[PDB]
This record gives C-alpha cells, structure tokens and sequence, in this order.
C-alpha cells in the first residue's frame, strides 16, 4: 500500500520543467462568523471543467501571513500535480483559509498564547458555516467526508487535527504538520480543548497523519504526544519523522506528500 517517506524528494515538492501547474486566484467573501470581510486563496486543478466535480483539500496556515502562507513554498502547488503525472493523486481542488477566525470584537494581535489560539478553535464555524457552503456554491465539486481533506501546518495542524475528530462525518482525510500544544491539557500552561480520552472521533477518519522534525524548536514534543494519545485511544494513523528537521518546510513537503498519496482513494 502506502510506502511513507520520512523526507519529501526535491522533484515532488518543487516545480518541473515543461510542467503546467495551477494557480492561487484571491477570493475575498463576508464571514457572518468573523462580521468581517475575509480572504481565501482558491486554487483549481490544470484544465479546471466545470462539468466534471473535484474533492477539495483545506490546507490552514499557522502563525506566518495568512492565506497566501501556503504558497511561500513551492510543495503546495508542486506536489498533487507532481504526483498526479504518475497516477498517484486525484486532481483536486486546494483552499487556503485565512485560520484566524475570531468572534465579533475579540480579536488579538498573533500570540503563541491561548486567547490569541481561540480565534484559531473558532475557525471550525468559519469553515462550516461560511467556506464550505461557498465553495459548494462557487464551483463544481464533489461534498461528503470521501471527497473532503484537511490538514495544515503548526497551529494550522492542530486546527486541522481538532476539526478532524470532532467533525469526522465531514472530513475524511486529516492531516497534521507539526501540530502546536494544547488540543489536550499540556505544559506556556494550555488546559486544553478536550481531555486525552476525549481525543477521539465515532467515526474514524479515512485517513489522519501526523509528522514532525527530529527536531523542532517550536512544537517540540507536542505531535509526538498526539501521536501517543490516539495510539492509546486506538484512532488509528500515520505517524512518522522528519529526521534533523525543525519547524520547517522540509517537515511540510514530507507531510503533504505523504498525505496528497493517501487522499481521494489515490492509492485504489
């Protein structure tokens, strides 16, 4: 089945001569969560038909410089069209969300703290309730936990990896780049989302993957702590490790494509 590479190969995760691949287009919409004007990044596959209906993959960005986060490197767009050319993805169709989604009059300025996390936890109405139902409305795809992906990167992973359980009817696929402390109670201080033996979904993702560098110096540990309460929890998933990397693109690319395999029943 799955063969999982620790490291992501340079001709995946960078772009390709003679290749065609898709572009980022800006979507700015109205969010009834937020009460504000918000961006997205849409991106649709090479040679997008109206007539035919995608799967769509919701990748969330961490503390970096909201949506257009994803694209400073190259592995977002390289990688499902890199493996598409060998049968080894489903052409799909790739949002990036501005995460940060906080409640009427309560946002912050970006903090690796708990109040500034919430608008972070609020961005599971905002995707429910707003992008889905846009996209849905906007352009020609598929809907159902089968054809739905989420993953992300920090505390876009541990967005990702907290919607992903607690959603599991709509999202199929989960995955989680070095996911940041505090789903679960952990030591700054986060009391936690959820308990430990909370950290589970009634119906298992299709697919959850979480990765890690040997060595990050951001979320350290925590993945791996994710990785040791599902396993308790018997939420079955992909773990692995990046060895030598830190909180990094080489962490990324692995995840995504390791993760842009798996999705969609790419692998039949």
């Amino acid at each position: 089945k799955l063969q999982i590479s620790n490291t992501c190969p340079d001709k995946y995760r960078t772009k390709q001569e003679g290749v065609e691949y898709p572009t980022a287009k800006k979507i700015t919409y109205y969010s009834k969560v937020t009460e504000t004007e918000r961006k997205m990044n849409v991106i649709l596959p090479v040679g997008y038909d109206e007539n035919k209906k995608y799967p769509v993959v919701y990748y969330l960005h961490g503390l970096m410089s909201y949506e257009d986060s994803m694209l400073e490197d190259d592995s977002t767009l390289a990688i499902p069209t890199n493996l598409l050319k060998e049968g080894r993805a489903k052409e799909m169709i790739i949002v990036l969300p501005d995460v940060y989604a906080p409640k009427p009059g309560t946002a912050v300025t970006p903090d690796f703290n708990p109040e500034y996390y919430k608008g972070y936890d609020n961005f599971i109405n905002e995707l429910i309730e707003v992008i889905m139902p846009y996209m849905e409305e906007h352009y020609s795809i598929l809907t159902g936990r089968e054809n739905t992906a989420l993953c992300g990167f920090s505390m876009g992973a541990r967005t990702s990896l907290y919607i992903g359980y607690m959603r599991s009817d709509l999202i199929g696929y989960v995955g989680a780049f070095a996911p940041a402390p505090g789903i679960t109670p952990g030591e700054g201080k986060h009391e936690g989302l959820i308990s430990e033996d909370e950290f589970r979904a009634e119906i298992q993702p299709i697919v959850s993957l979480i990765d890690c560098g040997t060595n990050d110096s951001v979320v350290g540990q925590f993945p791996k702590s994710y990785h040791e309460i599902l396993t308790r929890n018997n939420q079955e998933h992909i773990w692995f490790e990046v060895p030598g990397a830190d909180h990094d693109w080489n962490a990324i690319s692995a995840g995504f494509y390791n993760f842009i395999q798996t999705t969609f029943g790419a692998l039949n």
